[PDB]
């Protein structure tokens, strides 16, 4: 089997992707937002608290011929920008893009913090990190991946994200019209429960390429890229008047700025990230002072190829006995 689902971006700047998702019988079609650093496939649901509910898109378990409590499951998730979620748990049939899982867990909130209420574009997540980062508990469940993976044609995904505009989510195949040259795959820890690799170094504009080893995660559900302290200073410093600003919260530069491109090594390739990428606009409604896209990890504890990095290529998320990413420009 194959899946083939559009994901689209929740503002004009793509601060997120949203991918609909056909959950239970009568299908009852969410817009999930596809998390390859989590792993939990939560929705907002009849069960969730209704002051914290506003616009989104539901999902009611009694309304699906097909749903089933699954007893004494919960689960609590925290996510790395401090928003958090929880609730308990049902088994339902999830299709993405005509590729359909029955028995998947849909964890159903009861809580959600105030940046998921306030964003009324996104209807839950769907975790694609490996399983054991799970967090329904007293039985870990597997992410929609997992349980597809073996009716696959190949045990892949593939994430081709838009600037601007739509892309795809790919489960199965590897599109071979959808990128240019060839894809250089990479090794992956999944000892965090991440796709965790290792960038090979980065250059700055029409800059020098410094060879470096970069550990970090392929992350869609993050919009940035957090890159150490050291790599970060060298790129805002060729933007004249960007500065780090601790009341914003990063690195900000001039509006009228025009931004160089960011590169990063996977392997002996390039991915080039272009300078338009990294603009995230004004930091407050009618603001001079424009947000970047590129951030210090520091304070994080891991490097994060976020949104910025992952929509300069075509990513493969190889789910093989020994995973692998591959990337490939487009």
């Amino acid at each position: 089997s194959t899946g083939s689902a559009t994901t689209t971006p929740i503002d004009s700047l793509d601060d997120a992707y949203i991918t609909p998702v056909q959950i239970g019988t009568p299908a009852q079609t969410l817009n999930l937002d596809f998390d390859t650093g989590s792993s939990d496939l939560w929705v907002f649901s009849s069960e969730t608290t209704a002051s914290e509910v506003d616009g989104q898109t539901i999902y009611t378990p009694s309304k699906s011929t097909t749903a089933k409590l699954l007893s004494g499951a919960t689960w609590s998730i925290s996510y790395g920008d401090g928003s958090s979620s929880s609730g308990d748990v049902y088994t339902d049939t999830v299709s993405v893009g005509g590729l359909t899982v029955t028995g998947q867990a849909v964890e159903s909130a009861k809580k959600v913090s105030s940046s998921f209420t306030e964003d009324s574009t996104i209807d839950g997540l769907l975790g694609l990190a490996f399983s054991t980062l799970n967090t329904v508990s007293p039985t870990q469940q597997k992410t929609f991946f997992d349980n597809a993976k073996a009716s696959l044609d190949s045990p892949v995904f593939t994430a081709d994200l838009g600037y601007h505009a739509p892309g795809t989510y790919n489960f199965g195949f590897i599109d071979t019209t959808a990128y240019t040259g060839s894809i250089t795959y990479t090794a992956v820890s999944t000892k965090q429960g991440f796709w965790e690799w290792t960038s090979t170094g980065y250059a700055v504009g029409s800059g020098t390429f410094k060879s470096t080893s970069i550990d970090g995660i392929a992350d869609t559900g993050t919009t940035l890229l957090y890159l150490p302290a050291t790599v970060v200073s060298a790129y805002w410093a060729q933007v004249s008047g960007a500065k780090s600003s601790s009341s914003v919260g990063g690195y900000v530069f001039p509006c009228s700025a025009t931004l160089p491109s960011f590169t990063f090594g996977v392997g002996s390739a390039r991915i080039v990230i272009p300078g338009d990428y990294i603009d995230f606009g004004p930091i407050s409604t009618g603001s001079s002072s424009c947000f970047g896209g590129i951030q210090s990890s520091a304070g994080i504890g891991i490097n994060i190829f976020g949104d910025v990095a992952l929509k300069a290529a075509f990513v493969v998320f190889n789910g093989a006995t020994t995973p692998t990413l591959g990337f490939a420009s487009k």
